[PDB]
């Protein structure tokens, strides 16, 4: 038999080329017709479907409303794998965007509380991500955020992932307190001034990322204990799902709005 994911291949429509690589095609497309879906292309000559499926199942395992939704899959080559299509696209592109420059610090924390809220779902199905950065979250109307990319970046990756490949959940927090950064400086590269061997010799020997321009030294110190050396006495996904879900209440009531944030 098959599983219930399956779905035919006429009511696909693929009706915008969203992207283009070396690894598949992001496409923009309708399903039945009458219901909006994005959709991922891979190639019948540069992988297999066992090999790039194994993706798969991890997605089907997964299903949260702050996880991209894999609606439905096609097994059979050529593998067209679909998707709740978030409109606003990447997350880095939507803060380097034009939309980014009104943008205030109420929505980036509370993307970045939605975001908070993923990584505590995979956080308690105990699985990591490798790979946690704007870059990759989604976001969609009225700003809803996810993330993806489940199943090189050494900017957002914990020390003991760099070197040793101590990729454990307390590596994707290390990222989340560098995601934490880049909303918070609109997409503007992660350790300014400095390339991937500066980075090591100079994380290693103590340094972390000041606070940003106008940014409250609250987040700084969520930021600052993301970034701490040993990797388990670092905050969990759920402490930060709250810390930040309750941030204007319970942290920073202080704030009115500024120059940026
Ligand atoms: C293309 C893209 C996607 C998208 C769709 C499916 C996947 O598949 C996948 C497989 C395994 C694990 C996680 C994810 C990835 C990405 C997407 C979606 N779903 N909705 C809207 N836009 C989307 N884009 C990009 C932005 O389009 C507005 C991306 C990929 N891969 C991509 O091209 N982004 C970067 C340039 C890499």
């Amino acid at each position: 038999a098959k599983d219930a994911w399956e779905i035919p291949r006429e009511s696909l429509r693929l009706e915008v080329k969203l992207g283009q690589g070396c690894f598949g095609e992001c496409w923009m497309g309708t399903w039945n017709g009458t219901t909006r879906v994005a959709i991922k292309t891979l190639k019948p000559g540069t992988m297999s479907p066992e090999a790039f499926l194994q993706e798969a199942q991890v997605m089907k395992k997964l299903r949260h409303e702050k996880l991209v939704q894999l609606y439905a899959v096609v097994s059979e080559e050529p593998i067209y794998i679909v998707t709740e299509y978030m409109s606003k696209g990447s997350l880095l592109d939507f803060l380097k965007g034009e939309m980014g420059k009104y943008l205030r610090l109420p929505q980036l924390v509370d993307m970045a509380a939605q975001i908070a809220s993923g990584m505590a779902y995979v956080e308690r199905m105990n699985y990591v991500h490798r790979d946690l950065r704007a870059a990759n979250i989604l976001v969609g109307e009225n700003l809803v955020c996810k993330v993806a990319d489940f199943g090189f970046p050494i900017k957002w990756t914990a020390p003991e992932a760099a070197l040793y490949g101590r990729f454990t959940i307390k590596s994707d927090v290390w990222s989340f307190g560098i995601l934490l950064t880049e909303l918070t400086t609109k997409g503007r590269v992660p350790y300014p001034g400095m390339v991937n061997r500066e980075v090591l010799d100079q994380v290693e020997r103590g340094y972390r990322m000041p606070c940003p321009p106008e940014c409250p030294e609250s987040l700084h110190d969520l930021m600052c204990q993301c970034w701490r050396k040993d990797p388990e006495e670092r905050p969990t996904f759920e402490y930060l799902q709250a810390f930040l879900e309750d941030y204007f209440t319970s942290t920073e009531p202080q704030y009115q709005p500024g120059e940026n944030l």
